[PDB]
């Protein structure tokens, strides 16, 4: 609270590893569902049916801009992505397997980078 101040983290760098860890989402093999906006016009159901679409080439241009006023702001954009496909995407197929392959992928750099 008021003059009560918890002792925390040096946030310095986090804008660098948050850059990163996205840098090595975005070379995962898997990650070609999810580089750029999925197409409004050409794929039906979506803008109806997702109501914030989210992809990593939005991610990387918010970061780059300032539009994450923290770290887990960033978390919150990526998990989306991954929320977004399971919404819209059966388990069984390629699009559906890649989101839990990506969506793994990326917690455990989260907790390997952050959490402790
Ligand atoms: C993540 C996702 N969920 C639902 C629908 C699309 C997508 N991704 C787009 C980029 C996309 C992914 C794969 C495609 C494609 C478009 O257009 C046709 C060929 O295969």
């Amino acid at each position: 609270s008021m003059s009560v101040k918890k002792p925390k983290r040096d946030d310095s760098k986090d804008l660098a590893l948050c850059s990163m860890i996205l840098t090595e989402m975005e070379t995962h093999e898997d990650a070609w569902p999810f580089l750029l906006p999925v197409n409004l016009k050409l794929v039906p159901g979506y803008k109806k049916v997702i109501k914030k679409p989210m992809d990593f080439s939005t991610i990387r241009e918010k970061l780059s801009s300032g539009q994450y006023p923290n770290l887990e702001t960033f978390a919150l954009d990526v998990r989306l992505v991954f929320d977004n496909c399971e919404t819209f995407n059966e388990d069984d197929s390629d699009i559906g397997r890649a989101g839990h392959n990506m969506r793994k992928y990326f917690e455990k750099k989260w907790t390997d980078t952050f959490k402790v």
